[PDB]
């Protein structure tokens, strides 16, 4: 009933603008060996390695589709995109160029239709976290002070003050995403995190599970003073045989608290670490490769 955080690396193509500025690829990517080489000498393996020619459907199948199955069994699941601004986190998460969220939701509604013995309800929330304050992207608006994050006796995360919207189909999900994304604007989204949470309630007793799709703030850098370092500390602890049997340090950030029942342990979690191949990005790409390695 227990599982490790799975780490995928997704390397995007060199963009036309990077090529026109004279940059070249610094990455040799070997997807069928599960590894990459940075520069001459730096080798990194990961559970999944996706090269520049892996399309969106391939990413979804490799990384995500197995989570959707656990979610329907009553497990909590989280997929989060990590990496520097410009590396492809939003393109990947998608919230045939569509990303993970629409693919996962299309499949979820088909599964609901297939399991005809169950009476299922799906509802969604969409939240932004910026400087440890929440904004509810689905609400006409809500004071940050009025949103609170709590935990029940059974260890379940409980949101207070957050709008939950029942959804019966992909079209309704897409409309809510469109609305929330427009509301986000009116502080630079590369600097904030977003969490789209899908809750599935199934009855023959009630079985409730959560699937979080997380597009993180940019990882670029100028102990544990940032939400990304808090997340790193949590996933490092989960991946370390000496630390993983002890208390996992979720309390240090709202991003790890909101995911506390969804991150490692009895839940299923995938981190997609996105990297630019550009030589101009070498240092931040190394940072990302090292961060992702700490989770394994
Ligand atoms: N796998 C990919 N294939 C092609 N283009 C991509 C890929 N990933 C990202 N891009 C492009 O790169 C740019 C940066 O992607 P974006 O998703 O905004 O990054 P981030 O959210 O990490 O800042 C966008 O113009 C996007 O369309
Ligand atoms: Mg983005």
């Amino acid at each position: 009933e227990e599982a490790p955080v799975r780490v995928a690396l997704r390397v995007r193509p060199l963009l036309p603008k990077e090529l026109l500025h004279g940059h070249q690829s610094c990455l040799q990517v070997e997807p069928g060996l599960g590894r990459v080489t940075l520069g001459r000498d730096r080798h990194f393996g990961f559970h999944v390695v996706l090269a520049e020619d892996a399309g969106q459907e391939a990413v979804y199948q490799a990384c995500v589709q197995p989570l959707l199955e656990a979610f329907f069994e009553g497990f909590n699941a989280t997929v989060f995109a990590y990496g520097q601004t410009g590396s492809g986190k939003t393109y990947t998460m998608g919230e045939d160029e569509q990303g993970i969220v629409p693919r996962a939701m299309a499949e979820a509604f088909k599964l609901i239709d297939e399991n005809d013995l169950l009476d299922c309800l799906v509802h969604v929330s969409y939240l932004e976290v910026y400087k440890e304050e929440f904004r509810d992207l689905l609400e006409v608006g809500t004071a940050s002070r009025d949103i609170q994050l709590r935990e029940d006796e059974r260890g379940n995360v409980v949101l207070c003050g957050v709008k939950e919207v029942d959804v019966e189909g992909l079209d309704e999900v897409l409309s809510l995403l469109e609305m929330g994304n427009a509301a986000r604007h009116t502080h630079l989204s590369s600097r904030s995190h977003t969490v789209f949470t899908v809750t599935l309630e199934q009855r023959g007793q009630l079985l409730v599970s959560k699937f979080h799709f997380v597009d993180l703030a940019g990882s670029e850098r100028v102990q544990i003073n940032s939400s990304l370092l808090a997340l790193g500390n949590v996933i490092s602890a989960l991946g370390d045989p000496q630390r993983r049997g002890s208390h996992i340090p979720y309390r240090d950030s709202k991003i790890t608290r909101i995911l506390k029942d969804s991150l490692g342990g009895n839940a299923k979690t995938v981190m997609i670490a996105c990297v630019s191949p550009s030589s101009s990005d070498f240092d931040e790409t190394l940072n990302t490769l090292n961060y992702a390695s700490r989770a394994q």
